Formats: C-alpha cells, sequence, structure tokens
C-alpha cells in the first residue's frame, strides 16, 4: 500500500477546479473566479512546501540514526568484536526504508514543481487573467524544489567522462587498463610523461648516491627545476647512501607529485636479485603509506639500465604489490599507476595483471 501521501500532485485538483469553473460559466473567467483560485493555489503550494519540509528533516533524522548504526560496527572491529547478523538486517532495513522516502520524495517534489508551472501556464492561457508573476512571488517564499537542469547535466557528464576515462578525467593523463586487487586497491597502466603524473607519491629509480641522470631522474629535473635538485641533495646528506633495495622520500617541490619516493634497485645479475627487486618495490609502498598516501606512481624499475629483462620485471613488480597488500593491515594507497611510454611495455604489463 505504501503512504499514500507521495502519490499526491496539486495539478490534479486544481485543474478540476480551473475546469468546472470554465465550464459552470460558459468558458468565461471572473475576478470572483480568480481570487478563488488563487486561494486555492496558495493553499496547495503550502501543503506541498510544509510536506517536503517535514521529509527532508526526517530523512535527516534517519540517515543519522544510520551512520550511529554503522559506527557501532566498526567500533565493535576495533574491539575485537563480530558485526552480527542482527545488524546486517537491520541496517539493510533502515537503509531501504530511507531510499524509499527519499525516491518518492524526489518524485513528488518534481511532478508538484512541474504541476505547479503547467496549471499556471494553462491559467494564464485559458482565462486571460496573468496570474504568473504573482504566483511566482508566492512560489519562491516556499522553495520545495528547483530543476537547474543546466547544472545537473553538467555534474551528470562529469561523472560521465570520470567513468568513461577510467577516473583520470579526459584532460588528464591517459588510462589504458585498470585491474583491482582484491581488497580493492586499483591498478592502472597509464601512458604519461610520470613527472606530470598528479599522484600523492612518485618512484625515482636511482642508485646508492641518489644520482638523478636517469630517465625519470631526467624528466623530473625538467619539471622540478632547481628545488627538485637541492630536494634530492638535501635527503642524500640527510639519509645517507641508499643501501640496495632501500627507498627515501623528499618533498616533491616542483612537482605535481606530493613526495619522491628515491630507491636503489638491484641489478641484473646480483646475488638475490629478484628477491631484492621485490623488496624494493614493498619499500616504496611502506614509505607511502608512511605518509598515509593515497597514490603513487612506478615507471618500469629494474628493466632499464639495471639490466632486468621486462617481463620477469614486470612480474616481480606485480607479485610485490599484490603481496603488500594482502600482508598491509589497512593501507592507505588506493592507487597505483604504472606509467610507461612504449607499447611493448604495456602490452607487458597488461599480461602480466591478467596472470594475477
Amino acid at each position: 500500500i505504501r503512504q499514500y501521501s507521495y502519490y499526491y500532485i496539486s495539478y490534479d485538483d486544481l485543474k478540476t477546479e480551473l475546469e468546472d469553473n470554465l465550464s459552470k460559466n460558459n468558458g468565461q473567467w471572473t475576478q470572483e473566479l480568480e481570487t478563488d483560485f488563487l486561494e486555492s493555489l496558495e493553499i496547495e503550494l503550502d501543503k506541498v512546501y510544509t510536506f517536503c519540509k517535514v521529509k527532508h528533516s526526517e530523512v535527516f533524522r534517519r540517515v543519522k540514526e544510520v551512520q550511529e548504526q554503522v559506527q557501532h560496527t566498526v567500533r565493535l572491529l576495533d574491539s575485537n568484536n563480530p558485526p552480527t547478523q542482527l545488524d546486517f538486517e537491520i541496517l539493510e532495513e533502515e537503509l531501504s526504508d530511507i531510499i524509499a522516502d527519499v525516491h518518492d520524495l524526489a518524485k513528488f517534489s518534481r511532478l508538484n514543481y512541474t504541476g505547479f508551472q503547467k496549471i499556471i501556464k494553462k491559467h494564464d492561457k485559458k482565462t486571460g487573467f496573468i496570474l504568473k508573476p504573482v504566483f511566482q512571488v508566492r512560489l519562491d517564499s516556499k522553495p520545495f524544489f528547483k530543476e537547474n537542469y543546466d547544472e545537473l547535466v553538467v555534474k551528470i557528464s562529469q561523472l560521465y567522462d570520470i567513468a568513461r576515462t577510467s577516473g583520470a578525467g579526459s584532460d588528464g593523463f591517459t588510462v589504458l587498463s585498470t585491474k583491482s586487487l582484491f581488497l580493492g586497491q586499483k591498478l592502472q597502466v597509464v601512458q604519461a610523461d610520470i613527472a606530470s603524473i598528479d599522484s600523492d607519491a612518485v618512484v625515482h629509480p636511482t642508485n646508492t648516491d641518489f644520482y638523478i641522470g636517469g630517465e625519470v631522474g631526467n624528466t623530473l629535473e625538467k619539471k622540478g627545476g632547481k628545488e627538485f635538485v637541492e630536494a634530492v641533495l638535501e635527503l642524500r646528506k640527510k639519509n645517507g647512501p641508499l643501501e640496495v633495495a632501500g627507498a627515501a622520500v623528499s618533498a616533491g617541490h616542483g612537482l605535481p607529485a606530493k613526495f619522491v619516493i628515491h630507491c636503489n634497485s638491484p641489478v641484473w645479475g646480483a646475488d638475490k636479485c629478484e628477491e631484492l627487486l621485490e623488496k624494493t618495490v614493498k619499500n616504496c609502498l611502506a614509505l607511502a603509506d608512511d605518509k598515509k598516501l593515497k597514490s603513487i606512481a612506478f615507471p618500469s624499475i629494474g628493466s632499464g639500465r639495471n639490466g632486468f629483462p621486462k617481463q620477469t620485471a614486470a612480474q616481480l613488480i606485480l607479485k610485490a604489490i599484490s603481496s603488500y597488500f594482502v600482508s598491509t593491515m589497512s593501507s592507505s594507497i588506493k592507487t597505483v599507476y604504472f606509467v610507461l611510454f612504449d607499447s611493448e611495455s604495456i602490452g607487458i604489463y597488461v599480461q602480466e595483471m591478467a596472470k594475477l
């Protein structure tokens, strides 16, 4: 049966009134009929307005109750107590009730708003009495709805663009492939200048002395300028040299990135070099979590001048990233970017990501 009141539309009785009065006066209208009709309109407007005001506060009270419930369940887990079957049942019932109310309120508001506009247009046309400006004043003093079609389309189109470009936006870098890990972390292959990527952290493969002359180092220096170079130099003095598989962080001065994570990857052929490449990646991720970062961008570390075969490097890096999020309780990292420039590397990473 539902609450009947959401099915109430003022236009229905207002139309009947307008038409019954027209018919009874042979299609003629009078100031007396106009006075009565404006009274009906004002009554209907107050009815619709007060209803909307009441229902919005009701929704608000119920969502607050919902928040307390879900908060309660989080606190249970924090205290090592299990969420219960009853808790899920109650939460789902409350939510489905709220959405029913929101959905019916949305419909009720739109249809009644359209109603007032349409009954006025009909009235002014059929009667020759121009009521639109006077009723507009009433309508504006009792706001219950506004279409704002332009703003609506703008926002919906933003969501369209975000979803279509897999979250980057069409003006942003290009996302080529996305895979989600079990806990929800996104792995994305992107084509871009890694220096222009505006992730929380960018990874700079380097050596024990923080040499910045590598490919990534160079593009960071191009983008970041003197501030980047000086920041790296300061990090070298403060941190000391980078051990193999070691990582260290500097501020991303002059860079879109907030932080630069510098790592010292092992050389291909060195003792335990594959294991050390994994450790390098996890150490980068650990530092990103340490700074509470939500995103980190890797180039293909190891496969450059360190001489790792591209497929092997990709396989090891993805293995380490997967391992890390399995091991790490409540990581802040939501997205890992793989910033690649050529087709073969893109192909290799896409192939390896599918194997997970």
